[PDB]
């Protein structure tokens, strides 16, 4: 039982070695991730004298075709010249090594749930959680661009790294589940816990999508939890309507999976179907970002930027982003002309 001639594993991974010299360019450090795809390394490129991240994709026909489409995209957002593009991770190059295809991305530092972690899931400031607002908002604008139209497909704090340690600048990593707009094919997407109401219920969906997933994080950005954490789609959407109520008739007619959670009653309105919950509306957004009382928890009393004023701005720009009607939830160019950035 040889695989690759043993520099595989039975998954048709590569057996990662630390200190390992590829092609007299690349000093292999070690692992850093990990996934379906494959893994992802630590890396000194010597030529160009710095710390890069190399995605060594599985030596399998699935991965390695998705990985091409990855790297389409990649290369698509790169060449564009807008200033935008400085919100997407850097793909530098990719090659072929020992039957694996390799993307080389920049290196960046920790990811916005290690930060989470770090707080203890109690948050960070309004301040900090502006500043990614708007990059994120700017980014999405960037994707928004009519010849890329990508749905990124798959946004949550684990995919938004920060540039450097001690820095607010943040990039979107991993496209490598990332949908394009156009004929559907894929139905089951999106992180449950950032999955919107138009994925949920079998309908049309674009890029709207994203800037569902976006509110769900800028609220979690700051209280230090998921706003949504549902343990399945039922639960995920009672979840979903204790904050924004029951889902507007018109869309809910034409569901095709409204029945999984709703039924429509003698008198034509909908209700949920029973299966724990506080009825429709009743958990206010207003109150999981504490507005009044000093932040979620209380722990932003008598911080500066935290005032009533400040958490209106910010509930209102979210709630925007949570518009249940992909039509008139907010989009990215007028996202950045809120109140909440000026
Ligand atoms: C996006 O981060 C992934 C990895 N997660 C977030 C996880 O394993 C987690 C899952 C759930 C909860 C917490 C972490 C971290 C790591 O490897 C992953 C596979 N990666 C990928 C995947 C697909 C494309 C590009 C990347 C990158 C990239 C980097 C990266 C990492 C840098 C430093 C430490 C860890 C690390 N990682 C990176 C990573 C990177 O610097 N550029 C692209």
């Amino acid at each position: 039982k040889v695989y690759n001639d043993g520099y595989d594993d039975d998954n048709y991974d590569y057996i990662v070695k630390n200190g390992e010299k590829w092609m007299d360019r690349y000093e292999i450090d070690s692992l850093i991730g990990k996934g379906s795809f494959g893994q992802v390394v630590k890396a000194y490129d010597r030529v160009e004298q710095e710390w890069v991240a190399i995605k060594i994709i599985k030596n399998k026909k699935a991965f390695l075709n998705q990985a091409q489409i990855e790297v389409r995209l990649l290369e698509l957002m790169n060449k564009h010249d807008t200033e935008m593009k400085y919100y997407i991770v850097h793909l530098k190059r990719h090659f072929m090594f020992r039957n694996h295809l390799c993307l080389v991305f920049e290196m960046l530092s920790y990811n916005l749930y290690d930060l989470l972690r770090n707080t203890n899931f109690r948050g960070v400031s309004l301040n900090l959680t502006r500043k990614f607002a708007q990059q994120m908002c700017t980014a999405l604008l960037f994707l928004a661009t009519p010849e890329l139209s990508i749905i990124h497909c798959d946004l949550k704090p684990e995919n938004i790294l920060l540039c450097n340690p001690k820095r607010s600048a943040i990039k979107i990593v991993d496209f490598g589940s990332s949908c394009q707009l156009g004929q559907r094919i894929y139905q089951y997407i999106q992180s449950r816990f950032y999955r919107s109401p138009e994925v949920l219920l079998g309908m049309p969906y674009d890029l709207a999508i994203d800037m569902w997933s976006l509110g769900c994080i800028l609220v979690e950005m700051h209280t230090g939890e998921p706003l949504f954490s549902g343990a399945n789609e039922v639960d995920q959407m009672n979840k979903i309507v204790e904050v924004l109520g029951i889902p507007p008739a018109h869309i809910l007619d034409q569901a095709p999976k409204a029945r999984k959670f709703f039924e429509k009653l003698p008198d034509g309105t909908w209700n949920l179907k029973k299966t724990e919950y506080k009825p429709p509306g009743t958990r206010k957004l207003h109150n999981i970002l504490g507005v009044e009382t000093g932040g979620p928890g209380g722990r932003r009393a008598g911080e500066s930027g935290h005032t009533v004023a400040d958490y209106l701005k910010f509930k209102d720009l979210i709630l925007r982003m949570l518009d249940y009607d992909p039509k008139t939830r907010i989009q990215p160019y007028y996202a950045l002309q809120h109140s909440f950035f000026k």
